[PDB]
């Protein structure tokens, strides 16, 4: 029943070679796994998030976000990334994001706790 | 079994007067509701996220994040915010975040799709 | 005498079709003009910034930034963008940035004052 | 002749204990020095930037930004910070910023090149 439930659900790849597998729920849920090609990461990590299940019908994209905390059975990078973005449908469907990666730090080092970047996900490559 | 499962779970308030109610799961889950005191928002919205359930024991904070998509039974703001941050425990416990708020836009307006800010959550006020 | 003084100075174009003309000084200065292909902007606007005039020699990029306040003789958009990034030299030289665009706002609307994005500049197109 | 030329020019202090000394020009220029209380920094560093010299008269703040590249005669941190923000005048005048700190990196590590934060400057402390 979600407008882009079908368009969003599946396997996505970003420009770093990371893989995001996601299921979109009718109501707005996102659940899945993430495997990063870079950084202090091995194998899959749990992800959860939310998307707008009833987007505007004027050619606008579909807002969404999700989170990964970088702990699984293999490693713990004491950090979490959140991606905020929009899904755009069609023959070259994309999810265009910006992300914030916060590490656990001492209060002294907190100023330097957060990295910022941008990932573009596609259904190919 | 999560290290800050107890410290995180509950009701938090930010500097805008918004209210975040969250349950932390032993494994890393965050689930809850968010009510914003500002913007195109009314009542509670679903939130989901992840936290590091086994943080460093050296006085570092606990990395976490979560997402709200701004649709509920009342309104649809065609947008989603993700908060990335760290929980710091103790008598003045805090969750210090930065956030990204993406709106669904046309490809023409996509450059201007994302707001960035910072929220500090406390257990009082 | 600046290491990338020569590589940086000139005309650059981003993915939106904007044009950045810059002179790099030996000491670290950047001065120039910016013309945005989008938004509340017409013609050229003054820019100033700074770059690292003695970068690492290990294949690392060259950190830099600059600012435009969106006032000139034609328009005043009551806003300023800052680009932070790195210059990478070679046959496909690039300046890879992230940017923050702050508008003047009332204290009530300050939460929503700042847009964030990413621009990639090239010497062609 | 700049509206907040007088309000902006002077010495400012942020929550980390850093010191920003700035002169505002009638036309929009900002020039000065910055001394960071944290990070890979010693003594003063050159800063340059721009502000809106004719802000809205409706109680809105005054948009501005500036850049520091972290090289001076003492150290070179192969990095640059840009602050984007707004000046708010009155008895408790403030400059409320967000900042992007980019390091020069290899193309492999570029994903992790940029830190993001927020500084609040005041005329006291």
């Amino acid at each position: 029943m979600g407008r882009d439930e079908a368009g969003i659900t599946g396997t996505w790849y970003n420009q770093l070679g990371s893989t995001f597998i996601v299921t979109a729920g009718a109501d707005g849920a996102l659940t899945g796994t993430y495997e990063s090609a870079v950084g202090n990461a091995e194998s899959r990590y749990v992800l959860t998030g939310r998307y707008d299940s009833a987007p505007a019908t004027d050619g606008s994209g579909t807002a969404l976000g999700w989170t990964v905390a970088w702990k699984n059975n293999y490693r713990n990078a004491h950090s979490a990334t959140t991606w905020s973005g929009q899904y755009v449908g069609g023959a070259e469907a994309r999810i265009n994001t910006q992300w914030l990666l916060t590490s656990g730090t001492t209060e002294a080092n907190a100023w330097a706790s957060t990295l910022v970047g941008h990932d573009t996900f596609t259904k190919v490559k």
